[PDB]
């Protein structure tokens, strides 16, 4: 039940956070894992008390009258268990960790609870050595992501006390892989009104769920992975990116779920990779997480020691889109005449990667320029 309520709330948080990012960095690539951020902040909240705690979950979009705190905590336990369960043909792990200055001692019950509930690991770190601390954090993340997310954290100020990190590991195959013999190099991709970049353009004629949204002035194309997950490509009409961004919400996803229809599409999709790195504090504080960052932070559920507060919450997300899926691997031959409409993704678009069993947003972003 809680898992069901969480989907809409987590999606609205995703889009609200996305909009915060557009105002921090206008007209630049955006790419992050909403569900991983949500889960990490619920974990952090598990060690917080009073307003420090309620600020976090309310900023995530929850109403404590509707979903009591313990229900949220257990709903996210169930979510992580579900997403991270081993599945054939899909690797999916969301995860997080805390790095805490060595002078502060976490409560053993907290450590054991968050490992059990959320798979979280917690490390004692000497933040007086900034380069060493960054390497420790980044090595942890690189190992947890089987090497895919490298250099997640880039900046730490002196007097760092606690760092939250969150990440996602994702490996998947398209239900309908592209034939690499049809991939065209150096196709033109508009990164703004007048500027083009050259990108390889994959090409497949197949049946896809898609729609033309007359209200929001965009075309939506659904491409399934072979297990659990799917991609939505959101292609705004000329000059309509801003109106699309403003409209994205859990209500919009519900509308599209109903209106998507299947048919033949002569489809052209760029082959590319995207990444982005964030220090989330700026946005999260604006969105309402204040006490956790202050000298009055109440982390009594985390430690009996005085002086614990959040210093930084860091996140990096990366994804490849290629002929097979997420991996640069061969497409076996076995796995591959009326006039059909063309959808050509040759200009800036929004991208969602969704997980079906839990209705989580694994990745959300805007591809302004696919050639980083
Ligand atoms: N129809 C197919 C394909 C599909 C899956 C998902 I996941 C999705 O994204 C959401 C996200 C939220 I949040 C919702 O409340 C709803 I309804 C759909 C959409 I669009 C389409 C299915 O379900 O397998
Ligand atoms: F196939
Ligand atoms: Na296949």
């Amino acid at each position: 039940a809680t898992l069901y309520k969480m989907s809409s709330i987590n999606a609205d948080f995703a889009f609200n956070l996305y909009r915060r990012f557009t105002v921090e960095t206008p007209d630049k690539n955006i790419f992050f894992s909403p569900v991983s951020i949500s889960a990490a902040l619920v974990m952090l909240s598990f060690g917080a008390c009073c307003s420090t705690q309620t600020e976090i979950v309310e900023t995530l979009g929850f109403n404590l009258t509707d979903t009591p705190m313990v229900e949220i905590q257990h709903g996210f336990q169930h979510l992580i268990c579900s997403l991270n369960f081993p599945k054939k043909e899909l690797e999916l792990q969301i995860g997080n960790a805390l790095f805490i200055g060595k002078h502060l001692k976490p409560l053993a019950k907290f450590l054991n609870d968050v490992k059990t509930l959320y798979e979280t690991e917690v490390f004692s770190t000497d933040f007086s050595n900034i380069s060493a601390a960054k390497q420790e954090i980044n090595s942890h993340v690189e190992m947890q992501t089987k090497g895919k997310v490298v250099g997640l954290i880039q900046d730490l100020k002196p007097n760092t006390i606690m760092v939250l990190v969150n990440y996602i590991h994702f490996k998947a195959q398209w239900a309908n892989p592209f034939d690499p013999s049809k991939t065209e190099d150096s196709s033109s991709f508009l990164i703004d009104k007048t500027t083009t970049v050259q990108v390889p353009m994959m090409h497949q004629m197949e049946q896809y769920y898609h729609l033309v949204d007359m209200e929001l002035n965009c075309t939506v194309l659904q491409m399934d992975y072979s297990k659990n997950a799917l991609a939505l490509f959101v292609l705004p009409k000329e000059g309509q990116m801003e109106s699309v961004e403003a409209a994205m919400s859990s209500k919009t996803l519900k509308k599209w779920n109903r209106l998507l229809q299947k048919g033949w599409v002569d489809l052209f999709v760029p082959k590319f990779s995207i990444s982005a790195t964030y220090d989330l504090g700026a946005t999260l504080l604006k969105m309402g997480i204040q006490h956790a960052y202050s000298e009055n932070a109440d982390f009594s559920g985390l430690t009996e020691d005085n002086g614990l507060k959040l210093s930084n919450a860091a996140h990096k997300a990366v994804l490849h889109i290629g002929e097979k899926g997420t991996e640069a691997a061969a497409v076996p031959e076995v796995e591959l005449t009326f006039l059909h409409p063309i959808i050509q993704i040759d200009r800036s678009f929004m991208l969602l990667i969704l997980e079906r069993s839990t209705r989580s947003i694994l990745f959300l972003g805007k591809v302004v320029n696919p050639t980083e």
